[PDB]
Formats: structure tokens, sequence, C-alpha cells
């Protein structure tokens, strides 16, 4: 006999994209729950639609439950994610409804954090697993948005226990408590401590000072156990990776893998100048650059001298599939703008992370990637990227101390989701206290 949870995904391909991972590693040995995966529609892009399509035609035992919230209207100078993370927050009291009339009665729920109070109020009996699709790091300061304002937009956070946080990492609309990101980021904070845990994709001895300072009780916080789970394993995807082939033709890690991720906001100067910097470095390289075979943009972009000199030493293309890519011998560096998934993707294989943060938790990711020994933080990539590329790439690709480390990283990563791993075992765990 087996139970029953269900999955609460939320909006947006960075937060769908682990919660897709756990219902597939839930619905699987060695965890063999039956699990239903609760969809919010509409879906703001193509992208999500298909993917989530994807999804179950390759996990076709997981059960897909439609959560209906309405499309809020735009409006101007808002941007359109936060509106509709708004709407789905403000619908979470509805679930009950939905969940109740699930068949065999569910044991369990995890669920994006724009459910947790609408969850935790409305369903206090079940338990309800709050996924954090960030670092443990920046979610330490989310959970304190609440006790923020009481304000001081002007002075790094200190949350007891962890080393604080500068000004220039924090969004600046968590020090407005009536901005709309703020708004239901303090709504559903305050209900944390009621979820029966947080799981983080994370993974021990990777964030171990703040996991540490978390559940020892010195952030002072009413947070319930915080509980990694990561990394998780990545997603089977039917075809595999188009690139392999060339990259099987490549030296052993000689190869620059380059993707800033969907929510990029590099104008197309910054693409052209990076381009320049990848040219004169001459470099091989994977980019995941701007639907397409076209590369007229791609040579209306560059210029037609600067995209053949590229197209030279390096493969530019509208999609990959990342983790073959991040894990064949061939690729030795990762540029990437430090979105928790791509972190986490890039630890399981040990491959070294040239980080230029954008914006949201990317920097504290940046510093996280740093302090675990995984990569390298350019801090002001921005004022010189030319020269940011040209420079560090050889020393990603290059430096044996840097290499190490980051090596010594995937081999913890694996041990973590491992048999006997710290984050299988913690996972685990908590399915088995559902077996009554």
């Amino acid at each position: 006999d087996q139970p029953h949870v269900v999955v609460c995904s939320g909006a947006g391909m960075g937060h769908l994209t682990p919660f897709l991972n756990l219902a597939s590693a839930l619905s699987s040995a060695p965890y063999n729950c039956k699990v239903t995966l609760l969809i919010v529609i509409p879906l703001i892009t193509d992208a999500e639609s298909h993917h989530i399509s994807s999804f179950f035609s390759s996990h076709p035992t997981i059960h897909r439950l439609d959560f209906h919230v309405n499309l809020p209207a735009p409006k101007p100078n808002v941007d359109p994610f936060f509106l509709r993370y708004k709407s789905i927050s403000d619908s979470a009291h509805r679930l009950p409804v939905h969940l109740s009339a699930l068949s065999p009665p569910i044991s369990a729920v995890f669920s994006d954090f724009l459910f947790t109070q609408g969850l935790n109020t409305t369903l206090p009996h079940l338990p309800n697993y709050t996924f954090t699709t960030t670092s443990a790091r920046f979610f330490t300061l989310m959970s304190y948005v609440p006790h923020l304002a009481k304000s001081s937009s002007s002075s790094p956070v200190e949350i007891p226990g962890l080393e604080p946080f500068p000004t220039d990492n924090i969004p600046p609309p968590f020090f407005n408590p009536e901005h709309i990101f703020t708004s239901f980021t303090i709504s559903n904070a305050k209900y944390f401590s009621l979820s029966k845990g947080i799981l983080v994709n994370t993974f021990d001895s990777f964030e171990p000072e703040t996991l540490s300072a978390l559940n020892s009780g010195d952030t002072l916080s009413d947070l319930p156990p915080v509980i990694p789970i990561g990394p998780l394993n990545e997603l089977e995807h039917n075809k595999q990776e188009e690139l392999l082939p060339w990259l099987d033709q490549q030296p052993e890690k000689s190869v620059l893998y380059v993707s800033f991720g969907n929510r990029t906001a590099m104008s197309s100067d910054q693409i052209l100048e990076l381009g320049m910097g990848l040219e004169r470095s001459d470099c091989r390289f994977i980019w995941v650059v701007k639907d397409k075979d076209d590369k007229s943009e791609l040579r209306k972009l560059f210029g037609e001298e600067l995209y053949l000199k590229l197209s030279e030493k390096g493969k530019l293309v509208k999609w990959v599939n990342q983790t073959e890519i991040l894990g064949h011998t061939a690729v030795g560096g990762f540029l990437s703008h430090c979105g928790w998934n791509s972190v986490m993707e890039a630890a399981r294989r040990g491959v070294p992370i040239l980080a230029w943060p954008q914006h949201g938790d990317q920097r504290e990711n940046a510093w996280v990637v740093e302090k675990a020994g995984l990569g390298v933080w350019e801090r002001e990539w921005a004022s010189g990227i030319q020269a940011a590329i040209v420079e560090k790439v050889k020393m990603i690709m290059g430096n044996n101390d840097l290499r190490k480390s980051a090596m010594k990283v995937g081999e913890e990563a694996k041990r973590a989701c491992d048999v006997g791993g710290s984050s299988a075992t913690a996972l685990m765990n908590i399915i088995g206290s559902l077996k009554r």
C-alpha cells in the first residue's frame, strides 16, 4: 500500500521545472507514491504549456489536476508574472474542494509557496510541505520579508546567525510592503510556521552554514524544519541532445556552455559585446541566445564577420537539453545568470560556474556558488562585458583549484541524492512518515 500526495505547482518555468522533477521522483521508486500534479491554468507562456504537455506524455502514471485561476488584466508598470503570482496566491483558499475530491484520500501536499496561506488556514490538518525553488540562503531572506518593513531600505539586512545580506543583493521591492511582489510574499511567509516543513532543492554540504543556523534555532524565526532534498534527478527527455555528436568531437573539458535562462533581460548591445568577447577569447562554446533555425537574427545582431567567426568556434542555438550538455565530458564550464535550477544542475555534474547574476535571488545564489567552491562571481560583469569574458574564461577552463573544488561539489551532490545520501534519506523519511 502507498500514499497519495499532491504536488501543487505555480507559474513560470523556473518554478515549474523543480516541481515537475519532484512529482516525477515521488511517483517512482524508491518513493512509490501515487502523485497528482496540480497545474494552474491558463498558463502564461507557450513554453510552459509545451513542457507540461511533454511531462505528462512521458509520465503517464502521474495524474493531472487542472486548477483554473482567471488571468488578471494587465496593468501598466506591473510585471505580468507578478500579477499572475498574485492571482494564484489569492486563489489558494479555494483548494479545499479540489484536493478533498481526490481519491484515494491524500496524505500530504508539496506546494509552491504562493499556496502557503491558503493551504495552512483552510486545510490545517493536512501535512503541507512548502517547497521553495531558490537557495536556502535566499529563502531565508524571503521568510524575513515580513520582519523588514520597519524598513531601512538602506542598510545590510542582518538575520541573526547568518552572514548579512548586502543591500545590492536584495530586490528593492522587499522594502515596500505595498509592492505587489512583497504583498503576497508577506501573506504567504506569515504562514510558513504552520507548514510541516520547508523543502529546498539543495543539499547539506552545499549550504551547511545556512542550514545549520536554520535548524539549530539561531535565526530566531518561527520556521518549521528546513529540509534539503536536492539535487533532484533530472528528467529523462525524449530526444537525446543534437549537439552530443559535436561535443563528442571536442576535447575533454574544452567547451564553455553559455545560458542565461528564459528570464534573462540582456540587451542586444550586451549580447553583442558578449559575442565580441567570446570571439576574441577563441574558446569553444555552446551559447543559447534568443521558432528558430534562423540565423538571420543572429547575423543581423552580430553582423556577418562576427557571426561567422563565432560559428567557427562554437554553436549559437535556440535551445538545448541543458542536463545533457552539462553532463558531457567536453563541457568545462558554465556561464550562467545563477538561477537556482541551473546552479543545482551544474552542481550535480561538478561543472565550474562563471556567475553573471542579473536580478532577484541570483546574486545571493552566486555568492552561495562562490562559497561552495563551485564557481566564481563576476560582480561587475555588466560594467565591462568583453574584458570580463576574455579574462575569466581561461580561469574557468584552466584553473585546477576551481576545477578540483567544483568536482568535489559534484561528488557530494551525487552522494546527497544517492542511496543513503543526506537528501535521499530526508525525502525517504518524509514519505515514510505518511505510511500509517
